[PDB]
């Protein structure tokens, strides 16, 4: 049922200590088997315990604590605190806590007149253990002047879901999915914060991030992460809609993660790239607008790119493979770099660089001037052995403003297709141009790539940089 926490004995007159008072309704609804304390507006003051882990008040299995809306019930931390503080609302560790939820209502950490690491909202169980709280819920809730991190749910929570929350003006990140899984962050805002906006991280998984709003952070908008620590990485990430504007570092930064997904943002007015995809394993880039980023200097919208571990905890190195990057806006240079596996890589507006490596590419470099290239003899390639496949075909080659970047490979030029030259080909139908080398390796492989269309008359010498001279020459991007 309702248990409003002043006929336990809070004050909410901001300065009289009501944490006992807001325990005791909430211990009053777990013990009648699930409730809604309620909360009437009003600053409550709130202190911790003895020890970091008690937070400040204990939220518990079936309760739920419903303020008068954002602003107007305000729960903060007393003046004076200086201890470190894990939750202002938390529920336990060490305890499987389910079925509970905070709404409309807002915790103010109170940074200005307390020392120590304090985050707002603390879920979970035991890091490093099985077991997991679940089924939790935070509505219109506001975070706000903790010093560390504001909507901090932790290791492991399952079906967590936070909507049409707000994090600001907190000393570290507004939002952390610590080990979340089967979780929902949908039409949140998280702004000026001293860190990111949103940290995904610590092998959380199967999460959906809609339509959320970071900016004025000062560091990422959405940051998905492995962590410092050698454990499992994220994985089924979907990040849809909303938009990561004006933050210190990236926009959306990914790293070493598998089947992350972006689609739909609006990506803007970020100091460093828009996106920032680093050794992720499966990753789709569809459908967003990305402009005027790179702030505070660099050359790229978009930069896709490995993730070295070989000297860091795991020992691994990590590439970014299977890519998909179709139906951007992107008003300025993308780096569409993929390694073995089949790419799918579209350039946009701007002096794109694109090389799916390894396996069978679609690359499409868009309007500007875009190099298209080929680091290693056998990253397109037909053997007549057997199949055509694994010959990459670049789709809208513009002959005069493309380039294809052979440089690497120690092709001469353009000939019969012998002695270290290419052959330039037309198939039957007149519907695929081909650059061949006619002379197999010795396992059968012939070095080709196919443009689609008729190029035979239209493609020229200065269309191949063969060497590093040409290539200084005649490159179209910043990004060599
Ligand atoms: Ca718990
Ligand atoms: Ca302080
Ligand atoms: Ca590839
Ligand atoms: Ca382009
Ligand atoms: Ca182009
Ligand atoms: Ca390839």
């Amino acid at each position: 049922m309702d248990f409003d926490v002043k006929d336990f004995g809070a004050k909410g007159d901001g300065k009289s200590d009501d944490t006992e008072a807001i325990q005791a309704a909430i211990d009053a609804a777990y013990e009648a088997g699930g409730g809604t304390v309620r909360l009437s507006a009003g600053e409550y003051r709130v202190s911790g315990g003895d020890e970091a882990s008690d937070g400040a008040l204990m939220i518990k299995s079936n309760v739920y604590m419903d303020g008068a809306g954002m602003g107007e019930t305000v729960i903060k931390l007393v003046d004076g605190w200086d201890q470190k503080l894990t939750g202002i609302i938390r529920s336990k560790n060490g305890e499987k806590t389910h079925d509970y939820g905070i709404r409309d209502l807002t915790l103010d950490g109170n940074q200005d007149n307390t020392e120590g690491e304090v985050d707002g909202f603390y879920t979970g169980y035991i890091p490093r253990e099985d077991g997991a709280d679940y089924n939790v819920t935070a509505e219109r809730v506001e975070i706000r002047e903790v010093s560390r991190y504001g909507f901090d749910p932790h290791e492991q929570t399952i079906n967590l879901t936070i909507r049409d929350s707000v994090a600001h003006n907190n000393g570290k990140d507004g939002f952390v999915g610590d080990f979340q899984i089967d979780s929902t962050f949908e039409n949140n805002v998280s702004h000026d914060n001293g860190r990111h906006g949103f940290n995904i991280v610590t092998s959380s998984h199967d999460i959906l991030l809609r339509d959320n709003v970071a900016y004025g952070n000062g560091a990422n908008g959405l940051v998905v992460q492995r962590g410092s620590e050698d454990i499992a990485h994220p994985y089924n990430i979907q990040i849809e809609g909303g938009a990561y504007h004006d933050n210190g570092a990236e926009g959306v930064l990914i790293k070493m993660t598998s089947n992350a997904s972006l689609q739909g943002a609006e990506i803007y007015g970020n100091d460093a790239a828009g996106v920032r995809v680093r050794g992720v394993d499966g990753m789709q880039l569809l459908d967003n607008d990305i402009h005027d980023n790179a702030q505070g200097g660099g050359k790229a919208e978009i930069v896709l790119e490995d993730y070295d571990d070989r000297d860091g905890v795991s020992g691994n190195y990590y590439e970014t493979l299977n890519a998909t990057v179709q139906g951007n806006r992107v008003a300025g240079a993308a780096q569409l770099l993929s390694s073995e596996g089949r790419d799918l890589l579209d350039g946009a507006a701007g002096n794109d660089l694109l090389d799916g490596g390894a396996g069978r590419d679609t690359l499409s470099g868009g309007g500007g001037a875009d190099t298209f290239r080929f680091a290693d003899r056998q990253d397109s390639f037909r053997n007549y052995e057997g199949d055509t496949s694994r010959v990459d075909d670049i789709v809208d080659f513009t002959p005069g403003a493309d380039l294809i970047d052979l440089s690497g490979l120690g092709y001469s030029g353009l000939g019969d297709g012998y002695n270290g030259t290419l052959a330039l080909l037309l198939n039957e139908d007149g519907t695929k141009t081909y650059l061949k080398d006619r002379q197999a390796d010795a396992q059968g492989n012939h070095f080709e790539i196919a443009l689609d269309g008729n190029l035979v008359d239209s493609l020229s010498a200065t269309d191949i940089a063969f060497d590093a001279t040409q290539l200084e020459l005649l490159g179209t991007t910043d990004l060599q």
